[PDB]
């Protein structure tokens, strides 16, 4: 509703706040305004996430939409929130849906440069393989190209997909991670493979402790881009970095971020991404939060 579309923009820039970032009313109201049925507090996942180094200097949101309200890259480019980009990602949430079955929708987008992204769900027990996702006409052909290394290290489930239109790149959210699959040897193993930074002591620790996996792929190659690591908790201490800056910027996030759930701790998902050249942190604080969340922080956290 109309106070809910403002409730939600306040604690956007409040969140902007703490990060020194401002945000682009004109690139997110419209937005909010267009989806304003989604953001009423219960069964609505809203996350702000910061990010470290070259990556500091924005904020990004996601906002779960139901399939109910039906594809939404279809809805910001008949509205004309958003242009096609003429190229297969403007195809591949469709496809999907339309291959398998999709539990749930999410948008995302940067507080200064407004919609780039969708996330595509999949039903917990019902999840699929990257044979699966590979048969997906829109799909990169990288994903297919990348089946054997995939296997290799027990990436096998996900969890869930997501689209940038902007950058037309994909991420594969992979689940239920065998003990193996995170142990050190293999995590290295595999950077060294899709020659990614090498993780340390720290680094490592915080890849054993992940509840979720996701290498990012492209339409131009059959090269992974990066790798991401996440770690869902209620502490606020967990920045895999041993620069002061970061623990305590990350740390004042973590505590001070905005959350519409009192009563109970602020959700917090970590993420640490290793790329060809660098390695970098991520922290998404929970605006809003769900069962599915509780159950995640009493398997993992
Ligand atoms: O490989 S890179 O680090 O250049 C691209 C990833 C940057 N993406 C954010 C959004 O998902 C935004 O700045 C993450 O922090």
């Amino acid at each position: 509703e109309a106070a809910d579309v403002e409730r939600v923009y306040a604690a956007m820039e409040e969140a902007a706040g703490l990060l020194g970032v401002a945000c682009a009313r004109d690139k997110i109201y419209p937005l909010l305004s267009t989806f304003q049925d989604t953001l009423v507090e219960g069964g609505s996942v809203v996350v702000f996430s910061m990010a470290s180094g070259r990556h500091s200097t924005e904020l990004d949101f996601s906002i779960s939409v139901p399939t109910s309200h039906g594809d939404p890259y279809a809805t910001v480019v008949e509205k004309g929130l958003f242009p096609a980009t003429g190229h297969p990602v403007d195809d591949l949430l469709a496809d999907t849906q339309k291959h398998l079955p999709v539990s749930m929708f999410a948008i995302d987008g940067e507080v200064t440069g407004g919609f780039k992204k969708t996330y595509a769900f999949f039903p917990t027990d019902n999840m699929p393989g990257v044979a699966e996702l590979s048969a997906i006409p829109s799909m990169p052909p990288a994903v297919a190209e990348n089946a054997e290394l995939f296997a290799r290290y027990g990436l096998d489930k996900v969890q869930m997909t997501s689209m940038d239109y902007k950058k037309r790149q994909v991420n594969l959210y992979f689940s239920e991670l065998s003990a193996q699959t995170l142990e050190a040897e293999s995590v290295l193993a595999l950077v060294r493979e899709l020659g990614l930074h090498v993780p340390n002591e720290l680094g490592l620790k915080f890849c054993k402790r992940s509840f979720s996996v996701y290498p990012t792929l492209n339409w131009e190659t059959g090269k992974i881009d990066r790798l991401c690591f996440a770690v869902i908790s209620n502490d606020p201490t967990l920045v895999p970095s041993s620069d002061e800056g970061d623990i305590e910027k990350f740390h004042n996030y973590a505590t001070k971020a905005p959350y519409a759930y009192v009563g109970e701790k602020r959700t917090l998902v970590y993420g640490l991404t290793l790329s060809p050249k660098e390695e970098y942190y991520k922290l998404g604080a929970y605006y809003h939060i769900t069962d599915v969340q509780r159950g995640l922080l009493k398997a993992f956290d």
